[PDB]
């Protein structure tokens, strides 16, 4: 009946993951920037948001606000979270590893500047020696193409989501990981992946600081 | 029984605590009290990410909070009856995790910044997380969060209405529905023989606790 409809700023933030899993399930949605802290202010103020935050997305008649409740709901109700709950266990775990990895790359430009440069730095070795050895021994466990249930799920979208950004950050972060760098172009050429990662898609570009800004003055940060 | 592998303390290991309590469900704790404890886990592959909490449960070796504690709820029937009942718990949940996450790290602020961070936590309670939770219970007038029925969200916010009550007992005083959930949810029996002394319910953490994490933790 209704498309899902996105609440938040014109930037990835914390919306892009949702962005990224509705388009690889091949959902159509609608998204509603917030271009000033007056919109978000008009949001809270007509009682769209239960903790006075973005993002929240309106689908099924709900008003769900929190990343985890919207992408939970959402890989439920496109069979991307698994066949039950013990392959659940393994892609939340999973998940909520790209989730510790993706915050910091999301939080690094917040960071004072006479910090910033050991964070990205911490980053990187985390990238190397914990995250990406991590799941390259998933998928060489099993040899399969999906790193859960041997079909796709949330775990791998949430997964080559990351690669992207971590290319961003350093392309040569993933060289010595065959797998990881065979999951990502798989992915990548699955159809409704293809079609988000072309230009014109509701895939967002790189936060810039002018962005950043906005941010600042939306949420009064 | 299902083994928990955390330090000595609350941390990310308590609510997982409660929540097996809550359910009944009798457990283990191996304590690590070391570094070279921490080690000895990562070095026999117990650790994805090479951190903790870590269970082991139904043959599985658990990492990651959130893993853990979605597979105790859905197992043990605490997690709603259906998606969109999850959904709501779920949002609940996070916003309880948000609150939870500012007091935890509370004692790693450095401490030119402790006044100021639990000043603003006492504004978001008083402001943010209790009037949400509060306006969720006068909604539907039941006893229970969701679906009027015992769920890991009337866990998790009685949990964390203890934590603050530990911060300032006077924070709950204009939310009557929160203080009756309080006591409801206390009084059920698992709950109320986890809140009896010489559970394994953990104290707050101490200068003493919190000197052990950093030289366990590396921090
Ligand atoms: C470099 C900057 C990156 C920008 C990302 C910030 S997201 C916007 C922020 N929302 C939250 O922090 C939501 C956190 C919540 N845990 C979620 O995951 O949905 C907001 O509404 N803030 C308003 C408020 O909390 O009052
Ligand atoms: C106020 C004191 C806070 C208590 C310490 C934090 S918990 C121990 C820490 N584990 C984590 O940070 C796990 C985060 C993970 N997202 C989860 O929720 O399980 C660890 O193993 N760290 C070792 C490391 O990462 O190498």
């Amino acid at each position: 009946a209704e498309k899902p409809k996105l609440h938040y700023f014109n930037a990835r933030g914390r919306m892009e993951s949702t962005r990224w899993l509705l388009a690889a399930a091949g959902v159509e949605f609608e998204e509603k920037f917030i271009k000033s802290a007056e919109d978000l202010d008009k949001l809270r103020n007509d009682g769209y948001l239960m903790f006075q935050q973005v993002p929240m997305v309106e689908i099924d008649g709900m008003k769900l606000v929190q990343t985890r409740a919207i992408l939970n709901y959402i890989a439920s109700k496109y069979n991307l979270y698994g066949k039950d709950i013990k392959e659940r266990a393994l892609i939340d775990m999973y998940i909520e590893g790209i989730a510790d990895l993706g915050e910091m790359i999301l939080l690094l430009p917040v960071c004072p500047p006479e910090e910033k440069d050991a964070k990205l730095a911490l980053i990187k070795e985390k990238i190397k020696n914990r995250y990406f050895p991590a799941f390259e021994k998933v998928l060489k466990s099993h040899g399969q193409d999906y790193l859960v249930g041997n079909k796709l799920s949330r775990a791998d979208i949430h997964l080559v989501e990351l690669l992207y950004y971590v290319e961003e950050l350093d392309s040569s972060l993933i060289s010595s990981f065959p797998l990881l760098k065979a999951l990502k172009t798989r992915i990548s050429n699955l159809p409704t992946v293809k079609k988000f990662l072309q230009p014109g898609s509701p895939r967002k570009p790189p936060m810039d600081e002018k962005s950043l800004e906005e941010a600042r003055k939306i949420f009064r940060f």
